[PDB]
């Protein structure tokens, strides 16, 4: 299913992020993708997206987890919404849990593989 | 013939008019029944009625003067996606109104009645 395909791509994404492989993460995006991080300007293109994720790693963001909630397929696009969790150091240096939510526009390449095309997220309160 | 991008522009005009009229029902009416909104620092909001409540809450907090700028629209049959920017006046940490700006992505869907409606609506802030 396209939902299963996106879940597979997300498994690879998480593995690369948690292995501290910023190039690996960026490779899951289209070369002309864009990311929309909270409190930062829009980030365009795979190389700048690598720098974004490297920055996350450098700030101690770790143990990323993604849960796909729903996917709608539409031709060469698929629309995914989901939740995330992660850990990041507190002022105390102690790792604090954080969660949030996202929407991704995925695009299907000529080689048949789904890749991230627009990636936007923000934070949720603890529950 | 009217294009998807034209229909989306007319819908966005409807949206901003309703918001700035403090008409939360009017704003929520632009969403699909099974839409979801993704407000920063709040839980995901699912369904039109709850989306109304979300916007009513923004209004009750005093958030005002909504301006939207569409930067890209791509169509895909009975779906489309839009990215853009917003600006508004919102109470700051001291409760005084200040300029706030940010970016958004909307996944749009064409309903059975031909009407383009928001299906996923997510946004966040730009840096100062």
């Amino acid at each position: 299913s396209a939902k299963e395909a996106i879940e597979a791509a997300n498994a690879d994404f998480v593995k690369a992020y948690n292995s501290k492989d910023a190039a690996g993460v960026a490779s899951k995006y289209m070369d002309d993708a864009a990311a929309f991080p909270p409190d930062m300007a829009r980030v365009d293109g795979r190389q700048n997206i690598q720098k974004l994720w490297q920055g996350a790693m450098d700030m101690g963001i770790s143990e990323l987890k993604l849960t796909t909630l729903d996917v709608q397929e539409s031709g060469d696009f698929a629309f995914e919404s989901g939740s995330f969790s992660l850990k990041a150091p507190g002022k105390d240096s102690k790792l604090v849990d954080a969660a949030g939510k996202y929407v991704v526009v995925w695009r299907k390449g000529q080689d048949g593989g789904w890749k991230l095309y627009r990636d936007i997220w923000n934070s949720d309160p603890a529950k």
